[PDB]
Order: C-alpha cells, then sequence, then structure tokens
C-alpha cells in the first residue's frame, strides 16, 4: 500500500555503497547508484522527476562543487548527506537535509522516511549554495509541484479531533491566558505533592493536567516552565522547614513522567 | 467552524452544579440539568440521539443502577464522571474521571471525553456484542461534527516495533541504543553536535512509532552500561542522575515531533 521510493545514491566506497544496498534491501526501494560527480550531475538533469531521495557522501571528490552544480542547475529534492569532509557539522545542499554518519547506514529506511518528511514539511526549502541572506527560486517552486507528487504518493488522509485554536494558551487574551496557566500550576502542584506518595490519585492527576497541555496546545516548554515554577515554590518551602534541596532532583522524574504521558496522547492522536 | 456540545449532567449538589455551569458558560455549551436518577433516565431514554456527553456525579443515589440502566438501553455516550476523584471501572472504558475540585477548565475535559470516545468506540462498557454498534454510529455522526480531514505522512506499518520479527527488533533495539549513546556521550560536552544527535534517535522512535516506555527504557538500558564502566572506574554511579536531563530533552524532543505532525 506504500510507494515504491527511488534513490538516487553518489558513492565512491565500497564500504559505504554495500552499507546502503543491505540497508534498502527491500523490493520498496529503486536505487539508482552514481560512482562519479558527473554522472550524478547527468543523471539528475536527465531525471529530476524520477528522483524521490539523494543520498549523497560528503567525502566525495569535488562535493561542494558538485552541490552547486545540483543547485544550479535547478535539482532540489528530498537527501541525506553521509559522513562529513565537506558527521557534517553545517547544510551543504539545503534546510531539509538529513545528515546520517557512515556507521548509521543500517537505520536507512526510517533516515529516508524522515527525510522525505522533511522536505514535505519544509517546501519549497532554501538552497545553501543559492540563498546566504534571510528569506530558479520563483519557477523553483517546481519544489511545490515535486512536493505534490510526493504527498500524493506518501501521504494519507486521516481524521483528527478538531481543537479548539481560540482556547489555545498562545491565543487567548492575556487575562484566559493567567486563569489556564493558574490552572495548569494547580493541577501540576497536585501532581507533584502526590508523585511519591503510595495509593494517591496520580494517574487521574496526570491525565487532568495533560488533557489541558494537549487540548490548548501548549508547547513542552510550557510544561518545563510550569515545572520549574512549582520547584521555585517548593524549594522555598523546604528551606524554611530545615529541609534539604536536593529531594527536588528526584521530581525530574514526575517531569519525565508527564512529557512521556504528553508524548503519547499526541502519538495517539495519529489516525491509523 | 466548531460544533455546538449537547451536555447532559446528572448533579445533586449545587455547589458542583454552579462549578460546571461557570466553566461551560460559553455558548458552544448546551447544558441539560437533571435532578434525580430517574430523571436523568426519562431523559436519557428519549434523547438518546441529542446527547453528546455525559457528566456523571458518581456518590448520586443509585448510581451503578442508573448506570447500569443506561448501559442494558445502549446509551453509551463520552462521559466524565465526577468525584469517587475515582479510581475505575465506573461507565464505559472511555470515560474520564475528574474530581470536584479540578472542574474549573471542563471545556478541556469534555473535548478529552469526546475525543477518547471517538478513539476508542466501540467502546466497552463497565456495566456489561452484535448490535452493539450502535457506538459506531454515534460515534461516526460525532465525527462529522468534531473531527477534520488532514494529511499526515505515511509510515510504513511494517515498520512499526510492534510489527517486526524477532531479529528485526533486536536490530532496531541494538541501532537505536547506539544512537541514544552517541547522546549521551555529546550531552554535557562543548561543541558537540547534540541536536543533530538527538535527531537521528528521535527520527526512529517517530518513525518506527515506538511507545515513549520504550525510549525509557533505552535510556535505563544505557545508564546500567555507563554505571557498569563507572565502577571500574572507581566512580560513583551518581552522575547518572544528570542524565535525567538528557531523558527529558529526547522525549521533549520526540513530543515536539508528533506535535508538529498534526495538520491545521
Amino acid at each position: 500500500v506504500l510507494s515504491q521510493i527511488a534513490i538516487c545514491i553518489w558513492v565512491e566506497s565500497t564500504a559505504i555503497l554495500q552499507d546502503c544496498q543491505r540497508a534498502l534491501s527491500a523490493d520498496r526501494y529503486q536505487l539508482q547508484v552514481c560512482e562519479s560527480g558527473e554522472m550524478l550531475l547527468e543523471y539528475a538533469q536527465t531525471h529530476r522527476d524520477q528522483i524521490d531521495c539523494l543520498i549523497l557522501v560528503a567525502a566525495n571528490p569535488s562535493f561542494r562543487a558538485v552541490v552547486q552544480q545540483l543547485c544550479f542547475e535547478g535539482v532540489v529534492v528530498p537527501a541525506i548527506v553521509v559522513g562529513d569532509r565537506d558527521p557534517a557539522k553545517e547544510q551543504l545542499y539545503h534546510s531539509a537535509e538529513l545528515h546520517l554518519g557512515i556507521h548509521q547506514l543500517e537505520q536507512l529506511p526510517y533516515q529516508v522516511d524522515a527525510a522525505l518528511a522533511e522536505f514535505l514539511r519544509l517546501a519549497p526549502v532554501e538552497t545553501m549554495a543559492d540563498h546566504i541572506m534571510l528569506m530558479d527560486p520563483e519557477l523553483s517552486s517546481q519544489q511545490r509541484d515535486l512536493a505534490q507528487r510526493l504527498q500524493e504518493r506518501l501521504g494519507y488522509l486521516g481524521v483528527y479531533y478538531k481543537r479548539d485554536p481560540d482556547r489555545f494558551l498562545r491565543n487567548l487574551p492575556a487575562y484566559e491566558s493567567q486563569k489556564l496557566h493558574q490552572a495548569m500550576q494547580t493541577s501540576y502542584r497536585e501532581i507533584v505533592l502526590s508523585y511519591f506518595s503510595p495509593n494517591s490519585n496520580l494517574n487521574q492527576s496526570i491525565d487532568n493536567f495533560v488533557n489541558m497541555a494537549f487540548f490548548a496546545d501548549v508547547p513542552v516548554t510550557k510544561v518545563v516552565e510550569i515545572h520549574m515554577e512549582l520547584m521555585d515554590e517548593f524549594a522555598k518551602k523546604l528551606r524554611v522547614e530545615g529541609r534539604s534541596e536536593d529531594i527536588l532532583l528526584d521530581y525530574r522524574l514526575t517531569l519525565i513522567d508527564v512529557i512521556a504521558h504528553l508524548c503519547e496522547m499526541y502519538r495517539r492522536s495519529i489516525p491509523r
């Protein structure tokens, strides 16, 4: 039920090629091996509508110059850059490229998924050779045409619960925003106070908090900040009683627990 | 465009009631108040197709019998059970439990109750299996008003952890442990490619649809490995506690990947 994926690999090392072939051995992957920069440039130009993902080894001879020509000839497709010469510290081709170490190639089926999805997320992507300042390029929206073509093969329609955007924490008036924040703090306090207590109603308290976090579409950083606010409050409570302020670091478990619950709710929300 | 929500509440305490009226004051919510078990039973049997969500106080006289009648009669709808903050199976398996002091933000919990029922329908009724797919009908009806269509990336279910044969499952396990180890090693190190190492791991967790519990497991497995290496060094195993921060960070990233993937 999945589309075949056309992979074009520019590789000049036997060991790397073997790792790639092994990882992408399934019938789903159709591999084109390009064994020189010239071959790649020629193949890419003649097959620009037949490449779903490029895999490029950064250590290849004249890598930069080849990537520049790729950009110059308007070939912008989902990509993984393998290793480093030119694991890579910076972006070399476009803003959606993935970086993978030469010893991590067994991951390729998952990372190819990631490179495709990231390209679809960001299209039209920013080229590294082309753009150097802040925000074909007009007609390089052949990118949006590629993305549409890919999304018809690699995307599916599903039903999601319609959360009310007007009730998202970031869209509320600062007053109702303050009110929700305070309610989330009260709920979080209840989790903390109950966390290491036996037979407390901890799961219910976590669910309650997480329902607010999910339905108000709060970012994870906001949960961390609520946690940090309560640790502040608790650190003061402990210091005005004699108790040590090191029991507080056990509540990192609480924070882990809460974010994990939020994560699962998102994970559970994906249709099929 | 958001659909109006028909809430029917069986409440016998005025304080609880007023809390709910205040919380559901927005005109998106239509509130029907039933002051007795027989009045709820009477209302629900006619207006079977006119209730989007039930709010039921668990302490109410003949709670069990009322719920059993609702179930026997096939009136099974999204529900919030208030108070005994309850610990178990009072009405159905999609039911939300709220304490009397967790009612201020009821709109978000009503969203939760509706969404969970939709996710789990046909739900198991905790007071009772072919014509018991009137649930399917109701779920479909609710979905027209409470859902929207969106595009998601077609992950390959054959590569989901739960679907892998033993060999592929251990390979994935080992691959994920190796990736996580790179995070651990670079986490507190200057000029480390930290974000890249996190993304590498999170990509596998996301695309293999790994439960968050397995990410926790992998963390703990690596902490064991490092604890053995520290013991040989005559170093204290307490410094491993610092890595809770790493786990927070990795799970945060995974959560954000799911969150940002929701369409619209």
